[PDB]
């Protein structure tokens, strides 16, 4: 028996005992006992960066960015010493603006600010979305080399004092989440993100789950948040049952990768070989809300299972698949291979084309059956992933066609554990 991450409530799985592992969950780290206390210590003592109250002297405005609903940062706890330490400063709270970085997501309604932010917090100081579809609402800063040109929000770009908060986790095209991605795509225009997101990048064998040095993505939204700046940042990492395992504050770029060396020695998960059936989650709420963001957990299994093999994924989906533009992708190309020729031999560039192209890279190595109450299975059936009525039902499926010596791996964390094949074990 295993509880699967799955919506707010978990799904409670049986899986057979003569042929599962050991489930993949990450390392026991100890949470902090007082997380508002520690980002308080970690605002008078920063990583490469004078302390924040002394950054803040002087400065007429401000804008802290923050995650939308599909990252479980919990906000508050970074927030209210932060938004102290402003008023400390001087700066009234008609000058702080909190922005949330939706990237090229959908806005935050109303009752999602309350739930990021606590109602005191939506309640009294300005909370304005990112719109990266509309261009006149963002400023050029400049094109890197490879060509990108970076479009950033003017309310960020305008504001004398920028800092942004979130959290660090495994990320399919960035290798981890956190720092320098709350500018880059997290305010960046479409004009923007549809290149760094481009097959060009997308295609290369670093830009995946773990790897910072070497993948290009990484490379590049670094560049991109540098041209914008950022005076300040607050990132933490959250275990298992999301209690916060480690703040990191100060300098952008210094802060950020003392957040990675922790979380890289908690977040790894091994097995001795390959599997051919891997059962896996979307991290549950509020990851698992739409089939775009699960496709998540299909390449985060990819490391792990066999090629040819099954990748099982129980996920809520309690707000369906995703965007109209996503949603359209599957009407205009029935195939994955269809798709595929349309963006690799053209310049074509539709908003979240990317997560299709995600999606495509997992059908390449794995077949996919797809456990969820929040989407029909005549309706997933057209998304390129077998929709199956139970995961116990899956795997037993699974288990018939690869044989009496096939093993089960499972991850009931989903994409928050990153998983590897270590022969030495
Ligand atoms: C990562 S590539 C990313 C992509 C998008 C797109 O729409 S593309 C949006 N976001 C959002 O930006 C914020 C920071 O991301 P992080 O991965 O949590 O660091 C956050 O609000 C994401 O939802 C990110
Ligand atoms: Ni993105």
């Amino acid at each position: 028996r295993v509880t699967l991450d799955y919506g707010k409530t978990g799904l409670n799985v049986d899986l057979p005992d003569d042929r599962t592992l050991p489930p993949l969950t990450i390392r026991p780290a100890p949470p902090l006992d007082d997380p508002e206390a520690e980002v308080v210590r970690c605002l008078a003592e920063p990583i490469g960066s004078p302390p924040l109250l002394d950054l803040a002297r002087g400065k007429r405005s401000a804008c802290i960015l923050v995650c939308d609903i599909t990252r479980p940062v919990p906000n508050p706890v970074l927030l209210r010493p932060i938004l102290r330490t402003l008023h400390a400063a001087g700066l009234a709270t008609q000058d702080i603006l909190i922005l949330v970085a939706t990237g090229l997501h959908r806005p935050s309604t109303p009752a999602e600010k309350v739930e990021m932010l606590s109602e005191e917090i939506a309640r009294t100081y300005r909370v304005e979305d990112h719109y990266g579809t509309r261009l006149e609402e963002h400023t050029y800063l400049g094109t890197t080399p490879n060509g990108v040109p970076a479009w950033i929000d003017s309310r960020y770009v305008q504001a004398d004092l920028k800092i942004a908060t979130g959290l660090i986790e495994p990320h399919l095209m960035a290798g981890y989440s956190g720092g320098r991605k709350l500018i880059c795509p997290g305010i960046a225009a479409f004009e923007t993100v549809k290149l760094w997101h481009g097959p060009r990048f997308l295609e290369h064998p670093l830009a995946d789950c773990g790897f910072l040095e070497g993948n290009p993505v990484h490379e590049e939204n670094t560049r991109i948040a540098r041209m914008a700046g950022c005076d300040f940042i607050v990132n933490v990492t959250l275990d298992g049952a999301r209690r916060i395992t480690s703040v990191v504050a100060g300098d952008m770029e210094q802060a950020f990768l003392k957040g990675v060396a922790f979380v890289e020695t908690v977040v790894k998960a091994a097995v001795p070989a390959p599997v051919d059936v891997v059962v896996t989650s979307s991290a549950g709420h509020p990851l698992d809300l739409t089939f775009y963001q699960a496709v998540k957990g299909l390449t985060g299994a990819l490391p792990i299972v066999k090629p040819g093999g099954t990748i099982v994924i129980a996920a809520a989906l309690a707000e369906g698949l995703g965007s109209p533009e996503f949603q359209s992708l599957f009407e205009e190309h029935p195939t994955l291979e269809g798709f595929m020729e349309a963006i690799l031999k053209e310049e074509s560039f539709t908003v979240d084309q990317w997560q299709l192209e995600e999606l495509a890279k997992v059908r390449r190595k794995a077949r996919v059956k797809f456990v969820s109450d929040g989407v029909p299975a005549a309706v997933l059936s057209r998304c390129h992933v077998e929709p199956v009525a139970t995961v116990e039902l899956a795997v037993a499926q699974a288990l018939e066609q690869y044989g009496p010596e096939a093993r089960v791996a499972v991850i009931p964390k989903g994409p928050y554990v990153l998983p590897v094949v270590d022969p030495t074990l």
